């Protein structure tokens, strides 16, 4: 028996959520659906202007590795937060859905990460973080036992922005690849593939990661093409296996020349889209590791995404175990 | 003219909500439908064993001020948090609304109260406060000015539990009445009428108080009586106006011997109770400070009541005037 289905690691964000106006976006030059960093000062003068908000435990992978432990599967992260309010929210809110979570904390500054996430009408999300603490997440967080002993290791594209992570990172392949296990990874943005878009082939092809998720925006960048089937068959040739999200139009799993097609879950209304690629990932590796097909891995992530998106926040406040047994996919 | 309509004057905390089923309040010892007052050691013993949780800044008296700028009216605050990042949330959230608030934190410790609100099936709330830097709310916190112009002044019967709130609730009430304005007060919970029955008689029958607000349980409590006919006769002749709330009964309201009824309004579901006597003192009394009639009022309360009650969060996230344009009222 393995300790861990998956371990995630990534920047650990509180989130803080409001609803705005399209013209909001144009008029404080936030690019909308993208992940935007921004200094202390920037988040003080766009909190200003932001109007009553929530807040809610975020992290990409932090979201993902919630939604594996929700789904009923052994999960466990990595991620740094420092030792303050929205550190202890960030740490009993993942603890709290069965995920271990041990890193520590460093001090108390720089601050907890936080991100500003800006909800239009469409139900679009443009997020505006400050990294804060996870500037602080290194090699000294990788407890080695825990990598050892988890099926599949998952990690953001995210982690390329702070300065050390990166090197935790490439820990983290070598353990788990000493072990057997697998490595994962995430594009995270269309930006962020575009700032790392090197870096990120080379994971790939040199093998230090296994299973890539992608959305379209995502693929379309890493291959710098508006030619959706030949950023198909460039990732396909680049990794073991790639899923790749599609939005209304579901998902595509590929592995050599296979490929799965998947549908997404018809929509009443689209609420907040915050969460929907890090929902598909937790889908998708809770069906990995418990030995699923391809496929029905593909409809799990579906799955998840789709009630996500119905609801404001990022992590599912509804049984997922339930609702994939209610959808036959148990 | 004025400069505010309503200053409401409360306990300045920030809400951790999560639901739960039925058996976690009887396993916990947490008394349903209550505000239950807890200490810093049981705050931490109920937190590591509530579920992931959401932020959101609450307050009765918070929630009512935001209410009434929700809905058009000009709106002022007094509640005392600490210099902390809960206290940086709860001071952005309420001024974001529109409301003034410049009561001025006296340093980190205590630091800013928080209720753990649990919500069950049924959308019934139980909250657990840890009132913190709400005990340090006294009469330098009064801003005198903004007492003589505002048109009426609604608190807490919540205040009574800090040692010192109630000395500048006395100095309000001195200021509000020399001016020529109204006090309005709302009896908050009935196991706090229990705590508090003299003084909040007193407060009425020596004409502190101007326009009292209760539900069913408060009124109940308040006479000590399972008579509801005989509370409403005895809340008419001890305070000048009263509102009574009656959950899916709507309210009814009180003036000597006049009797006006309103129901409530149709709702899709019933997600969570939190701030329903909060927004119907905000739909009242922006009403009443616009020259309503006390029928109008009422159905004002009744609409921000039932908005609240079918969102997680005690604030509305829609806007109530344009409910209110689109339901006639205005
Ligand atoms: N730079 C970042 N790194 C990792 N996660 C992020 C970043 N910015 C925003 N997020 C998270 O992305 C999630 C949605 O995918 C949100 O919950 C938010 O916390
Ligand atoms: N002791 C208290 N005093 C004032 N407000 C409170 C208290 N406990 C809980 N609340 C608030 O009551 C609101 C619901 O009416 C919640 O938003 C919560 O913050
Ligand atoms: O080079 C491109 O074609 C390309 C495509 N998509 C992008 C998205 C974000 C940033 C740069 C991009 C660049
Ligand atoms: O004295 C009573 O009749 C009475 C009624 N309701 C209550 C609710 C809470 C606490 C005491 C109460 C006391
Ligand atoms: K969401
Ligand atoms: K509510």
């Amino acid at each position: 028996m393995t300790r861990f289905d998956v371990l995630t690691v990534g920047n650990a964000i509180v989130d803080i959520i409001s609803r705005c106006n399209d013209q909001f976006l144009i008029d404080n030059q936030i690019t909308k659906a993208a992940m935007n960093l921004i200094d202390a000062e920037r988040a003080e003068l766009l909190y200003s202007r932001m109007g009553p908000a929530l807040e809610a435990s975020g992290g990409s992978a932090g979201n993902t590795a919630a939604g594996v432990a929700n789904l009923g599967g052994k999960a466990a992260y990595f991620g740094n937060v420092a030792a303050d309010q929205l550190g202890d929210i960030f740490t009993h809110d993942i603890r709290a859905q069965g995920v271990h979570y041990q890193t520590k904390p460093k001090g108390a500054f720089p601050p907890t990460a936080r991100s500003m996430i800006f909800v239009t009408e469409d139900g679009e999300r443009s997020m505006n973080t400050y990294l804060g603490a996870c500037v602080e997440l290194g090699p000294e967080d990788v407890e080695a036992d825990v990598v050892a002993d988890a099926k599949v290791t998952y990690f953001e594209g995210y982690l390329w922005d702070p300065p050390r992570a990166k090197e935790a990172i490439l820990d983290c392949a070598r353990i788990a690849h000493q072990h057997g296990r697998e490595m994962s990874m995430t594009l995270s943005d269309s930006f962020c593939v575009d700032r790392y878009r090197g870096e990120f082939l080379d994971l790939m092809r040199s093998g230090k990661v296994d299973i890539v998720f992608a959305n379209r925006q995502e693929a379309l960048s890493l291959y710098q093409t508006d030619d959706f089937e030949e950023a198909l068959n460039r990732i396909a040739a680049d990794c073991k296996i790639a899923a790749v999200t599609m939005s209304e139009n579901g998902a595509v799993i590929l592995k050599g020349r296979e490929r799965y097609y998947v549908n997404a879950i018809r929509i009443r209304e689209v609420v907040d889209t915050t969460g929907a690629g890090d929902l598909f990932a937790s889908g998708f590796l809770y069906g990995y590791t418990q030995g699923r097909s391809l496929e029905d891995c593909g409809k799990l992530g579906c799955l998840a995404a789709g009630i996500v998106i119905q609801q404001i926040g990022p992590r599912p406040m509804t049984s997922l175990s339930e609702a994939a047994k209610q959808a036959g996919l148990i």
